[PDB]
């Protein structure tokens, strides 16, 4: 469980495991990766952070009760999925912000 | 109970930025705090990814829940003292939280 800095980790999400395959016709699953890692003090530019996150991580080093910045998706991409409308017609809809492209500390 | 914006006044003398920052003496930075419940309900400024992570978390604990982080940020202007001892007016983007959400 060793501490590491904020980055992107792989995650394949199979819809049958989540019970979504009842409504989603395709795909069976997708590579939706996830963000995880520590956002150290002082936080870097290269960690895709905001001035607020630099300030909050600083406030934490003085008051531990205030959390540091979370490692979160900063850049997301879309995926197309198929579903069945009311009259059994197949529909193709683009789902915004489904895949993590880059992580960052916020 | 859930993800919301909470007030956080940031005083520079308490933070140690007193030396380089001339004005203001601090500012109302605000901070995000709260639960990202399962299943993710409306009005929480979430992404579809956050809904997906949240649901995978309920089936696999190794995968964390979505974090409550700032989703909208505004700027503040500051007066700072540079290397040459001249007091400079600068704009600092993304300093104040305007809205929180589950990401
Ligand atoms: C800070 O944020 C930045 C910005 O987000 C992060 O840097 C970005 O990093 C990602 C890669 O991790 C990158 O996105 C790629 O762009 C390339 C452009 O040429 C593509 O080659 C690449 O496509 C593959 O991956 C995508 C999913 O990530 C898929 O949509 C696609 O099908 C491609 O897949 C290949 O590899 C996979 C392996 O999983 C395989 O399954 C595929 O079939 C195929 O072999 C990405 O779209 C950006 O280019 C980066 N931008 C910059 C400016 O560097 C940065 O790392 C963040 N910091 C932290 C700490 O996370
Ligand atoms: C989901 O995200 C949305 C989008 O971010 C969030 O909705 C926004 O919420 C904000 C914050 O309340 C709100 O922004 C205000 O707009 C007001 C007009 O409607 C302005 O009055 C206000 O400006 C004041 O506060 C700022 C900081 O927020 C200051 O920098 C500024 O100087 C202003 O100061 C006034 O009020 C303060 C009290 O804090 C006082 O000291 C001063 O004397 C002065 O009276 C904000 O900019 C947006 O209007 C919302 N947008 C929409 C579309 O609804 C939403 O809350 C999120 N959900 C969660 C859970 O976070």
């Amino acid at each position: 469980r060793l501490k590491s800095s904020c980055k992107r980790h792989p995650l394949y999400v199979d819809f049958s495991d989540v019970g979504w395959n009842d409504w989603i016709v395709a795909p069976p699953g997708y590579h939706a990766f996830y963000c995880h890692g520590e956002c150290p003090f002082p936080l870097a530019d290269h960690l895709n952070s905001t001035n607020h996150a630099i300030v909050q991580t600083l406030v934490n080093s003085v008051n531990s009760k205030i959390p540091k910045a979370c490692c979160v998706p900063t850049e997301l991409s879309a995926i197309s999925m198929l579903y069945l409308d009311e009259n059994e017609k197949v529909v193709l809809k683009n789902y915004q912000d489904m895949v993590v492209e880059g992580c960052g500390c916020r």
